[PDB]
């Protein structure tokens, strides 16, 4: 009776020490602890039971040598829903980490949602998120960035292209949208004084501030044009300007400086003028001399092949030369230019021979008729219509 | 109690057929090997390694939730290592899966699929501090960045509305609708919305032709290299009005076409005025003619034409500012070689005709002249005077 | 002797085999291993002890059947800070994975910082990062991308909008910023030959290379305008052009082709000219005939309602027709156009009656005075004013 029996159930009240292998073929059921100085193994399932305190696995750090960690680590499954206090939303938490702080944890809250928190930098190879993305800090991309949706910036300086010494960028300052440039070597900085293009956010009016060059034509459909402070409409100078029929490309307003002898010999020149004086009145008048070829400005007006005309103004290249203007008109139905005619002005007056008038002095004519009187020197000759009589008076 | 084989022997191997209950500390110094289970009501510890063996069913660790109190979880959790490559069915790509989670659904899992690649799936929101990915990135949902976004490569949008800058009440954005690329604006307070009626700038995607639809202002000059210009429906080329316009030599900046309204006496007193006309009538023919009076100073338009310092001329047109005033035109030409403007000359027209003294013609009436020669006949009243060239005689007829 | 006692401490030197349930109610303390062929369970805590070598848990793969994994997996807690060698920065590492490679690990380095490394693709639903973002490879977004800060590209081709057959993009090639277009069907490719708009990064000067259209008006504040090689300023043609007072919208330079009888019958026409000949000199002169209505160009100059004038030029639509120019001036204070006056030119010379001069032949006048001599045929008549005499001479 004070020995243990091998055939029936017994209760051992002494402390046993087993020096040989122990073999079990039925459940081991303990109400206390289990320390093993060697490794341990179980089949299929290991369960950590909970009787009021959260369950955990602890990985000891061991001695500070070899491949051992600096701190012990643990896996703990816990919560605060039943904790009674400010926060009770962390329903189920699977937490990993060490003596200092957690490394990471996954959790399901009361609302049923799952979060996987990392207390540092996550370092994946690839990322593939099926839902949203939020990043509070600066983002950097090593290659292209493609979106099926819209790119949106809430920064004034919104979109920037950097290359070489210069940064170009789009800036919305709520009043206007600017296309701006940086100083050389300040690619990430602010804008310089240049204002290449801007758009008024309210009116849509565009302003270009550093000059504009256009190729292949400009058309203003409405509102007209205002220019400060000059317009150079420079026509196409060809050798055949005198006889060149207009085309749809050459109609319109323009000017050409014809300064080459080969061409302006074909155009009208100016006239040498001689100043003469009336012996009687002392009033001067100009008399036309020889035609002299001269360079000049050819100017065209009119917008269609029906409506087109030209002015030819000569300019002096010699100290004694004078300026004379000429005009012509395009004749579509005749398919030719009208002949140049001289413009009459104070420097190129019409001549008595040009209009069919009698010269003021030294004149010769076929016949003349006088009604009231004819004075010769001091002798007046007066007809008397009532009778058939003439009177010779003198003073 | 009788045979000595009904007690356990202490020196040799024994087989116990009774259930032992050990109430004191038990000490082992050799392997414990069971073919059955192990329940401990207290904690457990082992050295170096814990192994969960597999004999046909996947292995797991279970963390029980316990009573709903203190720091306990609402649900039990488990770590399970499993797969489906040998499962026999639709999917056999999940070779090795390390899964953590609870009664409801998994929290996360890492897996190596059959092609050998590793994936780490999170059934919710991953919440790191920093992110550093050595490879690709894909996001199916909306993305938001709290500060700048910098790329060594190209930003590419496949949206019609592709790039938007929002500030204050306005959103500006670039829109490619496949036919044209637009720079557009939103209504005030609709920064993320669609475009209004405004069309600031657009580009034809096929021709590259640009259309500006809300007006254009330019500074520091414009040049059209080709194609010319067409304007609807007027052009105001506004010249620089200075005090010395009368004697001002042209410069490379002032050559070209323009007009100036010279409306200040201080300046137009220097310019030609208009002439007063008096309408007189020939007693004989009854036909009227205009005779020039006094010159009267007047404001006017000065217009320049010509594009170079060689080729340049001006017209001066006066306009009336008094009820009886008249309009007269004048012309001049730039003389480079002489370095001066030619003097203004009067333009002759129906309202400002040339005078007989201007052209050297005899007045139609009350005229006085040096000498005259008549060839055929001279009539005075009713008396004709006719030369006979063959003889030396004149005859007097009635 | 040599049976086990059940009331006092005993040492068992034989290998016991327990075929029935074993019940413990006090600590089990082993210096060796523990294999269980069934499941295992403990309360509250399981601890893996470390005596010089890193601790781990192993999940066996089992037979290749059912839901078993292809490879065994393990959790290992280790480090290299005390390893003595090239790298000692991995202080505490919690690593999970298999024989081929690690699946993932979290680590605290010697600097105290935490990293969570994933040896593959991380696949979350949502992402919410409180700090920075870096991606070395290509990135793709399925919807919109919004930044509170600036978007910056360091690529030449910086920003691209793709739709339909065409890709539009902004390109900074360090010298100039271009707005470029792709060939049809090459949306991700390079630019074609088109050059819609460019901006010089140094000067800000804009160049448009494929033509320009403007609506609602253009204003050049400075620098003027230069055009190659013509300007068509097309005025607004209305039915009341003859009497139409200018408005602020119609002042300025333009031309109109008035080709409809309903309108040009109101304007001056041209004059038929007849060629006459001086009986004495044989020199021809032109005499004015009938006025014939004709289409023409109406051209306006001047920029204000004070400063404004027009020229009216007629063009021939019939073989015998001639061209005549006319002029008028806007009289603001009188609120009317001055009446059209004829321009005198070689083709439309003034008539003797227009200027008050005596015709060169067959003339009639009121009175005449001669000072020097009067010749009639062969008879000279010479006054001698001093002594009061007349002389009758012959040639």
């Amino acid at each position: 009776s004070q020995f243990i029996r091998r055939d029936i159930a017994q209760t051992v009240n002494g402390s046993l020490t087993l020096t040989q292998q122990t073999n079990l073929s039925a459940p081991l059921v303990s109400s206390s602890t289990g320390e093993f100085g060697g490794s341990l193994a179980a089949n299929r399932t290991f369960t950590i039971r909970n009787t009021g305190a959260p369950t955990s696995i602890v990985f000891e750090k061991g001695p500070a040598s070899g491949a051992n960690p600096a701190q012990s680590m643990s896996i703990r499954v816990w919560g605060n829903q039943f904790g009674g206090g400010s926060d009770t939303t962390r329903s189920t938490v699977f937490e990993v980490g060490d003596d200092t702080s957690h490394h990471f944890y996954s959790q399901r809250n009361k609302d049923g949602n799952i979060a996987f928190n990392i207390n540092g930098t996550v370092m994946p190879i690839n990322i593939n998120a099926s839902g949203l993305m939020n990043v509070n800090g600066t983002a950097t991309f090593g290659r292209s960035v493609t979106a099926n949706g819209e790119f949106i910036s809430k920064s004034a300086n919104a979109f920037r292209a950097i290359n070489g010494d210069y940064g170009f960028f789009i800036r919305n300052d709520a009043s206007n949208t600017y296309f701006l440039l940086t100083a050389a070597g300040d690619q990430t900085g602010g804008f310089n004084g240049l204002r290449p293009l801007l758009i008024n956010n309210q009116s849509g009016q565009i302003t270009i501030g550093e000059g504009l060059i256009i190729a292949k034509g400009v058309t203003i459909n409405s509102g007209g044009l205002t220019v400060n402070s000059r317009i150079r409409s420079q026509g196409t100078k060809t050798s055949d300007l005198y006889t060149r029929a207009p085309t749809s490309d050459t109609v319109g307003f323009w000017s050409i400086d014809i300064n080459d002898s080969a061409t302006y010999n074909q155009f009208p020149g100016y006239f040498k003028m001689v100043e003469k004086t009336n012996e009687v009145t002392g009033l001067p008048y100009l008399e036309r001399g020889e035609e002299v070829k001269s360079p000049g400005t050819l100017t065209q007006f009119g917008n269609t092949l029906d409506s087109l005309y030209q002015d030819w103004i000569t300019y002096p290249t010699t100290p004694e030369a004078r300026t004379t203007r000429w005009t012509r008109t395009w004749q579509k139905t005749k398919n030719s230019w009208s002949s140049f005619v001289q413009v009459f002005d104070g420097g190129n007056p019409p001549q008595p021979s040009d209009i069919g008038a009698l010269p003021s002095d030294n004149a010769t004519m076929g016949n003349l008729t006088i009604r009231d009187f004819l004075r010769i020197g001091n002798v007046r000759i007066v007809p008397d219509p009532v009778n058939k009589t003439v009177k010779f008076e003198w003073v």
